[PDB]
């Protein structure tokens, strides 16, 4: 009688970074991407999240605002910088944010999804060697034990990381994410730290054994197309396979490195990082898998260079990123995972969205039709995963409003809810209404 169960959990998400403002109160101090923002030439128009969304003094708005639209779970980021601003120098100021957001949301019939980790590394960190200093797995360590004894009793279902493909390749190969360097070997060893951290506030989370909590990871993955069946796009499609997915999910739930991989990207860099010891922590088993999920990759082989292959334009409509609108891979990497990775546990869509060129009318809405229809497709997927035996536990929709998308500023609007940045007015998109319905009804 109902497409998605009274228990399944229709959800929005943020990041701490991309929402909160308040960049300098109540003893925060600079992040990564505070510093990263400031070097010109590395976000759009010298963008900042100085202000954002000023997210951290309008949060009671904001949950009024998803009560109003029915939410039952909210996705957020918890910013290292307001909780340790300083090595080993916790702030109670910045813990008792958390606390009183959570409190609110609780009371208004929300359940937090609390993402440890959201890119917003604290820049003494990083000045110390960030995610290439080993040194690192312990102060994540502590910053974890701290969430988790501080907030055991507010929150119940714990990310450790996002989307730790952009921290690793995206911020230290790519370049185009904070801190922004250029190297294989160092993007590799930092691939290997995150999941290392990862595993260290896993085992401490299982010592504490706190009642009814869930602990699980975020991973970007996408599906890999190859643009002919010819031998040459098989192994190209194999390699963007390995370097956006496998690379992640092979650890976490092999517990070894895909071995082509290692013996790819050996022939570049060194890989001498991989140990058993290590493969063991990174690999303890997890309550839920998070999947974020926009879209496909089609790929050609290039000129035999380091990750070098052609990225095919299907001729399909678009997002504003210029991401391909393909809803059926949603379904394809849920089915994956089911059969290849994570069999029977439950897993959550903790991202999925788009970026439209949206813009308030004389009527004062915003009639963003494409992201109505983006959204429709994607969860008819996911009710055709559940209804073929899919562990789908929740979706959550990126973004509850429009943010600072990281390189590219706030000029890309992910939001169900138009933000007019000059007043910080939040207007709710046709989408929100949208998925108000969707919510009452569970129907689609
Ligand atoms: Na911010
Ligand atoms: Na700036
Ligand atoms: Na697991
Ligand atoms: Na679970
Ligand atoms: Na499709």
């Amino acid at each position: 009688m109902l497409d998605f169960s009274k228990d399944f959990l229709f959800g929005v998400a943020t990041a701490s970074y991309q929402v909160e403002g308040a960049y300098n109160e109540d003893g925060r101090t600079m992040s990564i991407w505070d510093t990263f923002s400031r070097q010109d030439g590395k976000v759009y128009k010298s963008h900042n999240g100085d202000v954002a969304c000023d997210h951290y003094h309008l949060y009671k708005d904001d949950v009024k605002m998803m009560k109003d639209l029915g939410i039952e779970a909210y996705r957020f980021s918890i910013a290292w910088p307001r909780i340790f601003p300083a090595k080993g120098q916790y702030n109670p100021k910045g813990m008792d944010f958390y606390k009183r957001l959570t409190d609110e949301l609780l009371k208004n019939d929300i359940k937090p999804f609390a993402t440890i980790y959201h890119w917003d590394l604290p820049q003494w960190a990083d000045d110390l060697g960030g995610w290439l200093n080993r040194e690192i797995v312990e102060w994540y360590g502590e910053y974890a034990e701290k969430l988790f004894s501080e907030l055991g009793g507010y929150i119940k279902n714990w990310i450790t990381l996002n989307e730790p493909w952009c921290s690793s390749f995206l911020s230290y190969f790519i370049g185009e994410h904070a801190p922004g360097h250029k190297d294989l070997g160092e993007a590799l060893l930092v691939s290997h730290n995150l999941l290392l951290s990862h595993g260290k506030a896993v085992e401490i989370f299982r010592g504490l054994n706190l009642d009814d909590s869930k602990i699980g990871i975020t991973l970007n993955l996408n599906e890999v197309f190859p643009a002919s069946d010819s031998d040459d796009d098989k192994v190209a499609a194999q390699i963007a396979d390995g370097f956006q997915n496998r690379w992640f999910l092979d650890p976490l739930f092999k517990g070894k490195y895909p071995q082509d991989m290692v013996e790819y990207f050996g022939k570049y860099a060194k890989v001498d990082f991989i140990n058993d010891e290590d493969l063991k922590l990174i690999s303890q088993k997890l309550d839920f898998l998070g999947v974020n999920y926009y879209t496909r990759a089609v790929v050609q082989k290039g000129n035999d260079g380091l990750l070098d292959a052609v990225q095919i334009d299907p001729g399909n409509e678009r997002t504003e990123m210029g991401w391909e609108i393909y809803p059926e891979s949603l379904y394809n990497i849920l089915m994956r995972l089911k059969r290849e990775y994570t069999y029977d546990m439950p897993l959550y869509i903790t991202e999925n969205g788009a970026a439209f060129n949206d813009v308030v009318e004389d009527d004062g809405r915003v009639h963003d039709e494409k992201r109505v229809e983006f959204l429709k497709q994607h969860f008819k997927e996911a009710k055709r995963f559940l209804n073929d035996g899919g562990n789908l536990k929740g979706y959550f929709v990126w973004s509850l409003m429009d943010n600072f998308e990281w390189a590219h500023g706030y000029s890309k609007r992910f939001g169900i809810v138009y933000v007019d940045y000059e007043t910080e007015k939040r207007i709710l998109k046709d989408s929100a209404l949208w998925y108000k319905d969707l919510i009452s009804t569970r129907t689609i």
